[PDB]
């Protein structure tokens, strides 16, 4: 109906936005409308304090803010990354670049945590040389190349192993097996990660500080969670028995959850976290451990409902789809350059009319990008007011996870502008590319 | 088998590519290692004389080289359009920056067929200003508009309407359907079509000179085209009898096919053109009007083949899947970001080891990229030697096209270099992107 889609779900979209009374969506105090006419669109908008507020949700949840790692494959640049710093979060880089924008942002090293399922010499050099907090070893190649590099330098390195305990948590379900056919870490059930264990006690220049999985997409509950730490305590009991060590970090991953539409539930960190702590309390308890300091890795679940994306909307026609049954077709100004999410995953998305109210008769709408090919597609199948139309500006809600760090320049579009907004005002973060920036690699 | 591991299937792989003795793979006389340890991995090598060479047989096949346009969403730099300028054939445009990129390679304009599902009024006059031969009308919006721009200025701008005859052309098969339900162009079968060749009829500053299709993907018989054709000659038909206008022009798109791996045929451009040409004289003879010069826009089948992406293998590792059996991961320095059709689309891809001969018992293999996630996998399920191991060369072939324009910077990965080769010596067409670029958007 035209009343609903007139609303703005709170739980989805960012915490200081606002339908004021006009039909104009303002965030932190800015109008929508006035950010797309003073910086062009398509333009990712992101709610700074929504970031830090999520931080901030975050470290009370899991005792204190360097307990919680942003993953930030999310999203990283300089500014996010010296808002993480100030926040007191640690920092989760996958590669050698993710470590040069938070090492050029100031963000201390020894908060920083170190992906990566195939890192290279350079990369591993660039670390122990930094002095990065936590190194989190992939496999037995990593860990003998690391062994290598910490002796080459003065230094002992502070490593967690990734295990693969043979859970996959989604949001309405998990999954269990006993090993997980995939890239990362070591399997748990093989002995395989005990070995890995085993190795890294022995090295001379790595010192074991605990085990890190990764085993949630989407996930609004704890259930999983606690089956994949039950898991994985068996190994520190195992360890703790048959080593002597003690093993003071757990490193559970991300995959919290963020709504993406109004019919979702938003994410209870608060209720997840009491749950999954109390449930590993109770488990180091019963097994004879210590019980480690538990460490998280959100990435969706900080930088997601931060950010918008807004369009101008351009072509709209009623495409005949049988003899008289049609669809609508709101073309927007960017597509899956900026958004590749619902071509390669199927994720849905809520979309508004942040300029106006729509008054329309509502009919069945498909919105498409501008790009040269079908699939071109952000959202598939809704009932929207049938007078959107072109001029109108038109976002997307929950764009700050994954979309700006999976742009692609497909038909020469340049990557869109990050703009940030606080108190009333907005501060350019990314410009616009430019026709020049794809030019100059030609030079 | 080992022994044909180490074969180069030959109509996959660029034409000037050889397997030469000692196990090195040669591509125009330059030995792709020496690329590799010369440039940096990943690396995108396009085989020049393939890329002309292919312009030569469909130029031969359509009739001369006016007649072929080179799908520039493929792939392009100011160099492909150099080439393509030389070669004589025509270049087919989607956004204002791929027109960009032309005309700064002095790329005639009046060669330039512009597309575009959500053209805005900047591109259409910057389309108009320069002179370009066809405008492809999209919707009932652009029309009106184009024609707006084209009194604006001097001119009578020459146009193409797309049509959707309800064909959608596939490797093994066609799917007809009365209806399209996608986003560009006008039905045939409502009746949009005809309303709309006669308004740009009736435009003032339009020139209407044909109909455009395009139906096809991976396309290797013109059974589909044949019928595509029947359908939109139908209304050529149409046109003459209720307007009396004829039509000098058909473009019948692009979707022309490549052998991607070993199994597949190759495509016979010479065979598949002769039957549709002769299908169309036949129908346009039976139908009583002129037979239009048949106009088309390969893009994957120019591009695509020319090209091989190389990689250095890293890690190796036997992942459990079950208590009893395992299987190969082996890791290269590039992934998704490089290459996200495996992904996107589930493409299949051939690999081969270019700096060396293997010897090692055959294994189930999959390769996966160096990004932080399951699902960052080029070569899903193959059955490859188990000596390929760190250092080794590993390159995919056919990767000329949609890889290198869908890449994005996940993980802050930076696009590859590319590099051409002919004649025994190598070219850079597209440095490697620094972190320096990464970090001047912030700036
Ligand atoms: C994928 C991933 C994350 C975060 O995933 P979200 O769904 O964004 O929480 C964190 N750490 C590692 C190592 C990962 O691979
Ligand atoms: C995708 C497309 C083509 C060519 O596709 P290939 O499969 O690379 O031949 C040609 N014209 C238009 C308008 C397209 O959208």
């Amino acid at each position: 109906t035209v009343e609903n889609f007139n609303e703005l779900p709170a739980h989805v979209w960012p915490r200081n936005a606002v339908r004021q009374e006009d039909g104009v969506v303002t965030v932190a105090g800015v109008p929508l409308p006035d950010l797309a006419e003073e910086y062009g669109t398509p333009l990712f908008v992101v709610d700074e304090d929504d970031f830090r507020s999520r931080c901030r949700d975050m470290a009370t949840a899991f005792g204190g803010p360097g307990n919680v790692h942003y993953a930030s494959k999310a999203f990283l640049t300089k500014t996010i990354a010296r808002w993480v710093d100030e926040e007191g979060l640690a920092l989760d880089i996958a590669s050698i670049n993710e470590l040069g924008i938070a090492l050029a942002a100031g963000f201390p090293a020894s908060r920083i945590t170190a992906h990566g399922n195939n890192k290279g010499v350079e990369f591993l050099r660039a670390l122990v040389q930094n002095g990065v907090g936590h190194v989190v070893l992939d496999s037995a190649q990593e860990l003998e190349l690391l062994d290598y590099v910490a002796a080459g330098e003065g230094k002992i390195q502070d490593v967690l192993i990734r295990v693969k305990p043979g859970i996959e948590a989604h949001t309405h379900e998990f999954i269990a097996t006993s090993h997980e056919d995939q890239k990362f870490g070591f399997s748990l059930a093989s002995g395989s990660a005990f070995e890995a264990a085993k190795a890294a006690n022995n090295a001379e220049n790595l010192n074991l500080v605990g085990l890190h999985c990764h085993v949630g997409s989407q996930v609004f509950d704890a259930e999983g969670f606690k089956l994949a730490a039950e898991r994985v305590l068996g190994l520190y009991s195992q360890i703790h028995s048959e080593l002597g060590v003690a093993l003071p970090e757990l490193d559970l991953g991300g995959g919290y959850g963020i709504a993406y539409t109004a019919a979702e539930e938003p994410l209870n960190v608060a209720e997840v976290a009491s749950d999954l702590l109390t449930a590993v309390g109770k488990m180091a308890a019963e097994l004879g451990i210590d019980a480690p300091t538990v460490l998280v890795e959100p990435g969706r679940a900080i930088a997601g409902p931060s950010t918008v994306t807004i369009y101008e909307v351009g072509t709209t026609k009623d495409v005949h789809v049988d003899d008289d049954k049609t669809r609508r077709y709101i073309a927007v100004d960017g597509g899956m350059s900026d958004n590749i999410r619902p071509a390669l995953y199927g994720s849905e998305y809520d979309a508004r009319v942040v300029s106006r109210f729509a008054e329309g008769d509502p009919v069945s709408t498909r919105i498409v990008g501008s790009h040269c090919e079908s699939g071109d597609i952000l959202i598939n199948d809704e009932i929207y007011p049938s007078d959107i139309t072109s001029g109108d500006f038109l976002a997307l809600a929950a764009t700050g996870a994954y979309c700006y760090a999976m742009s692609s320049r497909y038909n020469a579009f340049t990557r869109p502008a990050v703009v940030s907004v606080r108190a009333g005002s907005s501060r350019l973060m990314l410009r616009r590319e430019t026709l020049d920036d794809i030019l100059s690699l030609e030079a």
